[PDB]
């Protein structure tokens, strides 16, 4: 039974409690309103009681009519009483890696099946029940709030229709996207998606690179991995660095920190092993690989 | 079914199956009947990879594991992401490739600081590989070896200098 | 346990309980009775209680075999205790947006799928579970006191097999209807519709009239939306107004009041753009667009 | 929880209580055991209570203690003081009929399917879930102690393993069966069917004699129909009638009566329109079609 | 909810109470704190209620938040107050009959359907939620301790996939497989089964020896059954016997002890028929076939 109807029959039965008390026994309205709750609460603590044949049988219909209600009632209420996050739209075997690369962040999880609650809540995710393409449960799930939000549905018609509704919510939130096929990656960068990731595609040129020897597949899946002795990390240049204007060919930060500088990113385009007269700016990020060490060196070298 | 499509004669199996079990079977299969091929798999748990390796492939390829990495490392900017999908298309400026250390070349013996690849070539060395590892970012002591296997980044003609450069 | 037997189980207590006190501590039939229920309900004023060691004894006996029984018997009671409306035939896209706008009154949904529960319960209308063909599942869902009955089913031909339903029930409310395909229209307006309406033909030609400019397109979902400014608006004639004889060249409705005379209707018949000779009746329905200011400009203009 | 073990700690409930009031409050043991049935019950008269702050504080450890106590001990309480038939295997249309035209006996029906029970308990019959097929659901729907099985499942190999699993059961019993295709009636009555029922072969053949006038199907279901005037009714010739030898020629049922023997059986042997010598037996069953008042002047007249 | 946030929630309503009351109603720290409790657990005494208008409000809203929450909070109390196994792998027919006859012991039935769980518990096994090609999910179902796993699963590439498994965790535990097709048992065995039993292999074998008479799917079906008077018996012979060093031809088992000698084993091999050569050894296993008084025979004649 829905709450307010209960709220509304204990109400019912208060008012006819406090009158009846009022008329038939003639205390005040508020003596007979309390009477009438300590009545059908069963307390009864007799400070006040019927002294008439009919308010006896009053207060028994009350009695009747009132603690069962009352105590319907009282069971209802207690239910009542009693950076940012990411966001991840769909369930695959790709966004269970990415909860495991998550840890210690705060991760939603919208998905349609109820029977994957407990992974989800195993992996350390909350899980909202939903369909991402819909636009209340995208909501529900706070899209707005969020750093960047992961989608990885069955389709690419459902994808594009999960990232026009984020795009209809929030115009300024991240969206990764994952394609199934080839040829949809540019009309997933049509609908909004700020980085579209197509693991088949990559498979499948690893897997033809990997006919005489296997060394390319071999770099990508031990880089991409953080249990290495080599790690792939960005550093940016900061404000006011000592490297603004110096080209690459007179930096030689491989001769002096020993990363190997394998690209240099802005905004989104980057250019992989840039040319020699490439001149640094400040905001430029640095794409390189090498030892932790190596990395706190990188660091200290390029300082305020 | 598998006699039927040579896999005697063949040079390299690729094996893709609905499943991993599917594809565990298959390799057993496969190495039932040559013993020597070379098996590529792709494995669709990340669980399964040391069952695949167990089981007869020579190189297993997981690409939910590859897509979750680079999922996750692209919340705040995606210029891994960008690298490792830019550097495999056979469409763009700069190429990752495989030059094999000829016998008789000019590098035998010769340390990586004292070869200079990146001033006098260009190619971005990111790796020596020889027979089934590859050691990426390699040490400066490391000195090559007639048979090894240089792993790098470059416009092609960079590739063609490196190549000139190492010659025998 | 059978509510009946409960009752009997509890009345059986209310006995035992009301004599025993009567003939052990010597109170009237109505105190004992009164404290019988108090006692067993749990309330315990104390206004009477026993004083002999075996009225303490019997109310230690009637406390186990009363409390128990008591609680059962309110709890059962518990579930016995606890213009005209529109009847709406399956369930569907139309009649889900056509339930958006009936707010307020009450709206049967008859349906053969038992999911769409929550979400007609959700929308705001009761749920009657059914077969909108069969003649008795209809008179389940009370067709014959409603004021319209809106049937949209999957087929074309159960449209027409529940309007041959109700037209069997009753030959006097109002059946509306939705057509599939276009040579239905007059079957569907023979076996009783009072009205057909076909989405799909309305569509069509919206889709055809709109590949030069579509400001046919946007009239339409434009008027019939109860959010923008104007509204279309049917307001009838009165007996005894002032404009009963007079053409509606004479009556010049829109200069004086700001209303679009667009049709005038009688009876089952609609006459759009009338003609200047055309002389108004008592009646007649006006068909008109324009801000709610100028409707009742024009109602104040049609009064007696 | 064992009843048993609650009844004992109720019992140490009600110990603790007695002994401590009397101890800390110097009641009688009397009064003191009748306070703690009133305190752990939650009547609470207040006749007696706590006067030290000892006693107030003992008063809140048996509330805490006792009260839960008691409640479960009195619920758990509460439940220790609180022809032959027809089996119809599966369901239909058909066995809805055969199930509309048998009031008055008891029917039980098998069938897989759970969501027909409101519809089986509201024809008049008792529900078994179960498959038809296995012979424990088979058993469970007392088809040892039935007069006759009714079988009409989806297809017919599913009606000949039903078949087969009654005569593995019981290898008296009757066993009507329905045949979905013509060509399994022969098979059906190699499993062990007593008789088959095509109704589609019926249906055909009265489609195709219905071409030019539909007099044979009108007879077909007006006779089987029991609402007309005229019935089809069986009468037995009993154990030693006047018509013993007697052959129909001689008899002149027709003149004599006006009923219309339209066959006479014997076993399992039907002979429609039987020739002018067929000598009567004691035992042959008259097929005949009359008004009631012929039947029973039928009856008089066959009589011993 | 957890019992320490209700324990907090009702020490929460009772300190509320009793500063209510102690401010209120101007009663002492103590008579306030047991007040409180025969309010909140409706006991009601009266010794002790409000006199003013604000106390008897007050008392109104503790009844509403306190009795629920100690109600909760006594019902919580109460709960607090108040050789080796099998696993076996899939579910399907096989493991059904294998389940039968392995009664007594304990059984783990791992399996991905849910809907199983009632007819595995039936069957009298405990049912293990899973899937049996995760080593996570094989880890579940104790596979480490047992001492015989049963492997029957859809297709052969999961019971190859499930062997795997389990050797990875355990290279002791005894593994019996059930292959689909004959090319896959030296793949099952090179796998680590310990036994594969090829059914349908089996089947075909007898079908097609059952054409001219099968006396060879009788006896077969006859000595597996576990109801005939014969018995196939394994019976291992003891270290210390009678019969170390002796040949099959000197020993005559078959007249002296009514048995028939059909195989002996050693190890993983089997004998079928050896010859009268064969030199008996300690912890052989003699295959035989007998009525179990000549297998107590036997026994009895084999001792040390």
């Amino acid at each position: 039974v829905p709450a307010t109807r209960i709220l509304l029959l204990v109400l019912a039965v208060i008012i006819y409690g406090t009158a009846g008390f009022h008329f038939i026994e003639g205390e005040s309205w508020t003596v007979s309103l309390y009477w009438t709750f300590v009545t059908i609460a069963t307390v009864g603590y007799g400070d006040y009681s019927p002294s008439t044949p009919l308010g006896m049988y009053f207060t028994v219909t009350l009695i009747v009519l009132g603690i069962g209600t009352f105590a319907v009632a009282v069971e209802r209420l207690l239910e009542f009483l009693i950076s940012r996050h990411v966001v991840i739209c769909g369930w695959s075997e790709s966004t269970l890696e990415c909860l495991r690369e998550l840890r210690g962040s705060e991760v939603f999880v919208l998905a349609e099946d109820e029977n994957v609650r407990k992974k989800v809540l195993r992996s350390g995710a909350n899980f909202v029940h939903g369909d991402p393409t819909r636009v209340s449960d995208l909501e529900k799930a706070n899209v707005r709030g969020a750093r960047a939000v992961i989608v990885d549905l069955e389709s690419d018609s459902e994808t594009i229709h999960c990232i026009l509704g984020i795009r209809k919510i929030d115009e300024s939130v991240r969206i990764i996207a994952e394609a199934e096929r080839y040829e949809n990656i540019e009309q997933l960068r049509m609908a909004g998606a700020d980085q579209v990731i197509s693991p088949f595609v990559i498979s499948g040129r690893l897997m033809s690179r990997s006919i005489d020897d296997g060394y390319e597949a071999m770099f990508v899946q031990d880089v991409l991995a953080e249990e290495s002795t080599r790690r792939m990390v960005e550093v940016p240049i900061p404000e006011g660095s000592k490297l603004e204007g110096v080209s690459v060919l007179d930096a030689d930060i491989h001769d002096v920190t020993g990363v190997i500088i394998i690209g240099v990113g802005r905004g989104d385009e980057l250019i992989i092993d840039p040319p020699r007269d490439y001149s640094f700016r400040a905001g430029d990020i640095i794409l390189g690989i090498g030892k932790p060490e190596e990395i706190e060196r990188l660091k200290n070298y390029i300082s305020a």
